[PDB]
């Protein structure tokens, strides 16, 4: 994808985290999938939905 913004929806489970973009991830899969498509370079900012 290269350039995509927001969250990419995955729903295997709900462990919410926030990415360094300040973005709410529904679960690890959300963080992984969205970033592998968009921004692999951010880190988990904090545990819990943003």
């Amino acid at each position: 994808a290269e350039d995509c913004v927001g969250r990419k929806a995955c729903t295997r489970e709900w462990y919410p985290v926030c990415g360094s973009d300040g973005v709410t991830y529904s679960n690890p899969c959300n963080f992984s999938a969205q970033q592998e498509q968009c921004d692999p370079n951010i880190t988990i900012a904090h545990m819990g939905e943003c």
